[PDB]
């Protein structure tokens, strides 16, 4: 019984020590190891060759010992690994086989969940290197990996990037690259203090399914000239999602780079986060060239109730196509979202937008099929000085968006920049219950509140409703003689407008066409006959040939006679109404009148 | 001291050997076994009777050793058991005493909760029988029976049903059965591959609180033409809900026989969730045969931002009556959802629809009482085959439902079948910030975008504006002579209406009615008579005596004369307006006018 | 070896015992108690100085030892101390140092969770006296105080305030003082049975960042008439937010004093929570005594997706003054949310409410700085008596609010009382596309729908929309002729007006200004000359100085004659129009117009 000390000190010690639950009778009776196996931590792998613990910091290198534990953890059909408060784990070097090929630090495998309740850090050996810390591929091809399925990564814990800048802008940085990704996520951890590519990303080219990020917080990821890009979470499989984030940037390159999220595939959404310093709010896009495991189409997409203080572009539509694959977007909802450009000189960054319908990353503007996209509900205020902000930026082929009960307040509602792209607009639906604030009422000198420079435009319907006076403007809506246009409804409301001397311009006549139908106010000079009684009053100028009617917005002043309260045309373009004249004469009078124009 | 190293190797030892936490003098002087009684698992109870632990498997029961656990962790005033990881537990045989009555497996008890981690699966004893996996009922008889109170289910495992089909279409299949149920959770769990009814229910005919579903799975929940119908998680107790979950089926019975949701009593919610395959979203009803423990009045009901593909009905409002108890539904918010009707075939599954007001199980039309309903932000979207897609579906009586800024892409607007229930219809609000899609212009050959094919329709609003062309529909709104049309307002905006034969259609004349207020655009013939000067231009028909005035919304090609830009009626139904002759003659036109009456 | 047995029973057995994870040779050789090490919980310091476990319950004061549990664990970097399930925990005495100025019971430190399990309760000492249970504050004075950074308390448990009711008004009672909280939250917790001030508190004036309560209950926690005031969490620091949460009330002072939730800086959020029984939702205010740690603003200001049953206002907009700083809010939302005045007596409690625009704590109505804000989406309802109820109730100066795609049911659209405060009102914008519902139909004699008693009004646009009669009413809108009116839009749709007397009533004839832009029926009688032919009729009345046009409403029963479709005025303030007699003669008719001025 020598032996029996001997056992008990030696590592075999609690499985010789019996232990039955409370007491209770009718419970297994067990060994303390055996309960102390019911739970496992970075401390059990965290050893040197002989079994002896080693204490983490700045220059212990723990990479191996984590491996070995999601190594031996996976071989039991999985479990959480706890990686222990109060302390700081370094990782110091790269991993080796298949994570090589991605510069991966850590191999996530299968049913193997981490609860990072302590620190982990990166040493000095990443400085202006590449890194993925925790990578979920197990071949250096993404096509011939296999894949990664139920791993959490959660707990109140922190992954710092060390403040390392990127040391070329061809270099990736990835946290968690969770790679064919199925039923993983993200929780409670805090991303902090680097310049990365993203901090994490779920699926690879549609392959996974089930992915999101909830209750992180990412703070300060991007920090040098050198990053030549940045989206915090990319969602790169469908099904998929970040919801309740934090997102924050303070760097000045942030501001032109970074993006906090990006929507790849179908069935995917970004709700409830506050973001704050970042250049854009998400991009949505289906990429031809990551459309292998989902299909082509990206749909069912979703950004809602966020907040965010951005500088250049709140969401971002696109879609482009390969030599073998064309890329769809389609069935998009962005709603109750509260979004500003934050305080910048205008032009001092992208600019600004609460929607973009980009070019490709070619900078095509011809390979666009977005369609039926919804934005509803949503608030847009940019300060008045910042001359490069727009409701919607429309520089590429748009196929469909509808905007419903916004409040948009800066520079622009509709904008494109002329003789750059020369967008075909289809199904650009602006509804009269978009609230058009007046932050920048008095700046527009020169500029149309919906400047529509585009090829074309079909299908759509613009109502325009000012809501406070702006006469620094040109006009509220222009089209350039180079766009067509057909078969839409465009009308302004004339509250507001009874000063302005251009309300809508069609610089190529293009209201005449037989399917349009608008109407907007105009000042119009008209002239009696002499005749006592019924008399008509014709316009001076023959302009309205393309006039259905008519009506007047303007006060009588006279008593002994009155023009005729709506008028038609006539063929040569003059207008004509029936007035009365109590005392005969001819009358000469200036009017201001809605036209229309089949409404 | 023998007695020692026998003390040390029992059931006993660690209760034997002393533990001070981090060696702080200040801590409390404890024992091993002290500590390890704060956790407990399933291992502690999976054991024969002269407690050897027993290995799950296939070929294991497990399911009184668990009872067990949660019996004895009731008896010390609760705790959490964790199924562990690694490990799958299967079930083989029912449970006895108060959830026999319910098919029960397990009893849950008050303030016990359990972290699953590992899987648990049905063994094939199973097979075609009825089950409900979980219980928390205490007595057959649910009127008799106890309460659960604090018991919550959460973790990264699964709950596997064996993929077995039901047995006949009377029996019930569910996995967790909370019974009446106070501050109950489900969290995190996977609930997959079986034939069931449910895969949760909260409450019982509207006895519980505060039960709550939140990041759950469920897949593949329904597998055979025997399964009588599904809901995926029964929400019967007040101040609950489901949250951001995600729902998938892959069976062809699933999209015809399974829902989502289903929302039964007062302060309710159903949020942020993605559903697939499934035929129906959520049911919101007031059943008034579940009116016992919160009573008649479902309200404060709230459908948001989901994301969804079904194949029939997204949200199917509905109420009822017994002999003794009527139940009422009211205050109900449907907003932020984007939904669509999967690639089929029309007529191929239930009626597609956003909103379905349907009857009762046994049919019946005129016993439902739903009014302050709130439709707002949604996207709706059905592929332009499907015939059978509606906004809503009105086959019921309804007391009122109200639009505002959705945008709806599918066949019909308002929709019910001739010649099948005639709904009595008050408060409808269709408002004109609804937008109207394009997907299935040219697909409306005999058809009437709203087709108001009810008893009665009084208080109500349709304001119709089409966003493009679609000269295929019969019309844009047509009333049947058996629906009476009472202080109501119908408007057809005449934007991409100029081509239209019939925009309105009043097959009994009923916006003649003296508290009717409509507009639309109609083609009419007028005559002037001879003289020069000012001369009225007449109708040539006689059917315009309601009308109070109307207005051009055609261009006048000529130059010698002008008809009136607007005009009113004369008791005989011809309209009549002052025109100018330049030249005498007597005139004769055909042109569009908007008209209106009231309004 | 007498000496070790020795060792093994006394308090460092453990640390003698050998344990190998799993007996994995490449695991760490190590004691039992560096396992037991790993965890913790109050049972290690819950002992008398011999170090004997002491029980807790009523007559046990457990204060000191949890203290001393949160001390040790602060020293050693941080962790999560358990406070056991199966238990209650009383606590029974004030704490000490730092907190003693707040009244703190226990001190929180920073990296130290608490995960609240059990069930801790307020002994019979604290009754009649001030409390704040958990005080995260290092120092009497908060300005002097560090920060606590990372402390999350979380777990199925419950905080029991004990009934106590307050012995003073001006006493104050909390739950969780964060104190200058950087990164803590509250999860899962439930907070009852109290009379107390607030639940939980985030932040101290500005300070702190990234504070959350999710998934918590708060029930009954006012219940006498002592209590001066509640707010059940109250958010002073941004970055910061409520969601998911449940609370509820069921004491009469509640209704009267109680608030869910107060919002008091920026980029702060209050979504998906559920309250009954509250006087209030949220309070949206920027406290300029409050403006320390985050500036003078409060914007990004979201409450959205909330169920609601209340006694008085919903959402309280709010901001004030000192003397060397002001306060402002903008850019605020409020959306989805739906909401209803519980049932009671009209004027029972304070006046009802979606929006209150409310004067600052000294009752001041010209201090405020209030603009940007959008509220759409929503639903509203009060029950049919309770006259004290409005969509908004504007009592203070607002420089901007923005209501889209609403459905308001209640007494008032827009309401002020005359004779109290005159707001100075600019960019009230009130969009068609919100619905007004018609439960107070025939309630509203001598009442006008929209109330505008203000001291001025500009860039404001109503446009009033029913969609039922309601001739109850005095006017839909009426403004007193002490309200200066200008650079507005105000228009009556005239659904469901044909019979109402007045529509929009100006009491100073304030329509008639420059820059006003209005349109709505009224009623008119004209007569004609006797001419053959064209013939113009006349206004009887001179009130029409104003009129830019005017169209008929109303049919002509006429054969013989027809009145005009349109009129303008005339010097003299008649309207003229052009008619035609078929037959010579002096007519003389009544006609319904809509009468327009600039639109
Ligand atoms: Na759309
Ligand atoms: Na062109
Ligand atoms: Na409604
Ligand atoms: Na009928
Ligand atoms: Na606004
Ligand atoms: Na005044």
């Amino acid at each position: 019984p020598d032996q029996f000390r001997a056992i008990i000190e030696s590592p075999e010690g609690a499985g010789h020590v019996g232990y039955q639950y409370r007491r209770n009778t009718g419970s297994t009776m067990r060994m303390v190891s055996d309960v102390l196996d019911e739970r496992v931590s970075l401390w059990d792998f965290h050893c040197d060759p002989s079994g002896n613990v080693i204490q983490p910091g700045p220059n212990v290198d723990s990479r191996q010992y984590l491996q070995a534990a999601i190594d031996y953890v996976s071989s039991n059909g999985g479990g959480t690994i706890t990686i222990p408060a109060g302390y700081t784990w370094y990782l110091g070097s790269y991993g080796v086989g298949g994570i090589a090929g991605h510069s991966g630090i850590i191999q996530l495998r299968s049913n193997v969940n981490l609860n990072i309740e302590g620190r982990i850090h990166l040493s000095p050996f990443f400085d202006l290197k590449p890194f993925q810390v925790f990578v979920g591929f197990d071949n250096g091809d993404p096509a011939s990996s296999g894949n990664l399925e139920n791993c959490h990564i959660y707990g109140h814990g922190v992954v710092d990037f060390g403040g390392y800048e990127f040391g070329a802008s061809s270099q990736l940085r990835n946290g968690v690259a969770f790679g064919r990704s199925y039923n993983c996520s993200v929780t409670g951890i805090t991303f902090q203090n680097g310049d990365v590519t993203w901090a994490i990303t779920l699926g690879w080219n549609g392959y996974g399914s089930n992915c999101y990020v909830r209750k992180c917080r990412f703070i300060n990821l991007v920090n040098s000239s050198v990053n030549a890009n940045h989206s915090t979470v990319y969602v790169n499989c469908p099904y998929s999602g970040v919801e309740s984030c934090y997102f924050s940037m303070s760097s000045s390159f942030a501001r032109n780079i970074a993006c906090s999220v990006a929507l790849h595939q179908h069935d995917t959404f970004y709700r409830g986060s506050t973001v704050n310093g970042y250049c854009r709010g998400a991009y949505v896009v289906m990429h031809a060239a990551e459309a292998a495991g989902a299909g082509s189409y990206a749909y069912n997409m979703q950004v809602e109730n966020n907040i965010a203080v951005i500088y250049g572009q709140f969401v971002i539509l696109g879609s482009d196509v390969t030599a073998t694959v064309s890329g769809h977007l389609n069935d998009v909802i962005v709603s109750g979202n509260i979004v500003s450009i934050g305080e910048r000189a205008a032009f001092s960054a992208p600019f600004g937008a609460f929607i973009d319908i980009g070019p490709d990353n070619s900078g095509a503007s011809n390979v666009q099929d977005i369609q039926r996209v919804l934005v509803t509900g949503n608030s847009f205020y940019a300060p008045a000085n910042i001359t490069d902000s727009a409701a919607i930026t429309l520089r590429a082929n748009l196929n469909g968006c509808t905007f419903i009960a916004n409040n948009f307040d800066c520079r622009y509602m509709v904008y494109n920049a002329p003789g750059t792209t020369s967008p075909v607009v289809q199904n650009l639906v602006w509804d009269k219950s978009n609230v058009i604030g007046g932050t920048h009422a008095n700046q527009r000198a020169g500029q149309n509140l919906f400047d529509m420079q585009f090829a074309s435009v079909v299908n759509s319907t613009i109502e325009v409703q000012l809501s406070c006076e702006d006469l620094s403007m040109f006009s509220c809506i222009l089209f350039p003689a180079s766009c067509q246009l057909s078969y839409s409804k465009i009308t302004v409301d004339s509250a507001w407008t009874k000063s302005m001397s251009n309300t809508a311009v069609f610089e190529g006549n293009q209201q005449a066409g037989a399917n349009v139908y608008v109407s907007y106010p105009a000042t119009v000079n008209l002239t009696s006959y002499n005749t006592q009684g019924a008399v008509p009053f014709f316009s001076t100028d023959t302009n309205y040939a393309w006039v259905t009617s008519a009506y007047s917005l303007s006060i009588n002043e006279n008593l002994d006679f009155s023009p005729p309260a709506t008028y038609t045309n006539k063929a040569n373009g003059q207008l004509v109404g029936v007035g009365y004249n109590e005392i005969g004469g001819v009358r000469s009078v200036s009017v201001r009148l809605m036209l229309q124009r089949q409404v």
